């Protein structure tokens, strides 16, 4: 019965973030920027439907999905890539495909204690992010 991801969480740690950036063919000098920053995640949440906003003072990043409705994603100011993107419940673990040109690309989100996990995948690179609740 941890399903409920509401809240604003900031983030404590993240590793890996260098390689998976890289996985994603993002050039240098915004790996550079990127690396440095802590990142604020915002998540309104009504059951299965969720508005996220991720921020940092270099790019900010809005997706909203319904669990178990596959729809149009467009990492605008990420990797500006295209993919079709279907996010499902594994327990109370939200875990996310995104289909299209890179192999094995997801990510996987859940709660423990007061923390919130999430996982990122691109290729053989996993990115980890811990954030605390504000
Ligand atoms: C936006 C703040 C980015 C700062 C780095 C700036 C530029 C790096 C370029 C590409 C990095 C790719 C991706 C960034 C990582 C996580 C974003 C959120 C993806 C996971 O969030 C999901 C909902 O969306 C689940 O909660």
């Amino acid at each position: 019965m941890t399903r409920d991801q509401n809240g604003t969480w900031e983030m404590e740690s993240n590793e890996n973030f260098e390689g998976y950036m890289k996985a994603l063919d993002i050039d240098f000098a915004t790996r550079k920027i990127a690396v440095r920053l802590t990142q604020t995640k915002v998540i309104d949440q009504d059951g299965d439907n969720f508005k996220t906003k991720t921020t940092s003072t270099f790019r900010n990043y809005d997706v909203d999905f319904t669990v178990g409705v596959e729809f149009d994603e467009y990492t605008k100011s990420l990797d500006n890539r295209h993919v079709k993107a279907l996010v499902t419940w594994e327990g109370d673990v939200l875990v996310c495909v995104q289909k299209g040109e890179k192999e094995n690309r997801g990510w996987k989100q859940w709660i423990e204690g007061d923390k919130l996990y999430l996982e990122l995948t691109c290729g053989d690179q996993v990115c980890r992010q811990v954030f605390k609740k504000k």
